[PDB]
């Protein structure tokens, strides 16, 4: 039995393989972390944005939505600097903005979570493809959350972004089924 495509890559694939192909349940405060990096992955590579992800978390380390609405452009262009992340501001612009989105969402009182795990009825989603051929990127409830975020001013979240992030998070198990060992046959 083989266990993933992009597993027998390279090991830094196998450690996030290993470390949560979206087998836990995401937290409010993940949720953000995910939706930040998985967002870069647009027209870039999954691993490219990985390695950055290192380097970001290392100068983005505040884990502090709230300070993050309070980075402004002076703090981005000390940062393309910083360890030499992705150089980008306009990018790095929109996770800003992607901050203020999280507190508006909190002024709702609405944890990014709650309305997610709402999306797929609070319950997980088994996938019946057999390749990543097969496996879908556009799901209803993927495609429900890019509308919904989009219209919290949430940018980079491609019809991909929200698929490829419920994937890691944990909402869907969709690896390629009979990755190694896919539950939800008898569990
Ligand atoms: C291969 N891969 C794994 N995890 C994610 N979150 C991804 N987003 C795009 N491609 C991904
Ligand atoms: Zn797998």
């Amino acid at each position: 039995m083989e266990r993933c495509g992009w597993v027998s890559q390279d090991p830094l694939y196998i450690a996030y393989h290993d470390n949560e192909w979206g087998v836990p349940e995401t937290d409010s405060k993940k949720l953000f972390e995910m939706i930040c990096l998985e967002g870069q992955q647009a027209g870039l590579s999954w691993i490219t944005v990985l390695k950055k992800r290192e380097n970001y978390r290392a100068c983005f380390h505040q884990f502090d939505p709230v300070k993050v609405a309070a980075m402004q452009e002076e703090d981005v262009e000390r940062l393309v600097q910083d360890a030499g992340i992705i150089r980008h501001r306009g990018k790095i612009q929109a996770i800003i903005g992607n901050a203020r989105a999280y507190l508006q969402m909190e002024q709702n009182g609405e944890p990014f979570a709650d309305f997610v795990w709402s999306f797929v009825n609070h319950q997980p989603q088994m996938t019946q493809a057999t390749t990543l051929s097969e496996i879908p990127t556009s799901t209803p409830a993927s495609d429900a959350l890019s509308k919904a975020l989009k219209k919290r001013g949430f940018k980079f979240v491609g019809t991909t972004i929200c698929y490829s992030f419920m994937q890691a998070c944990g909402l869907v198990n969709d690896h390629v089924v009979g990755c190694c060992c896919y539950p939800g046959n008898k569990p």
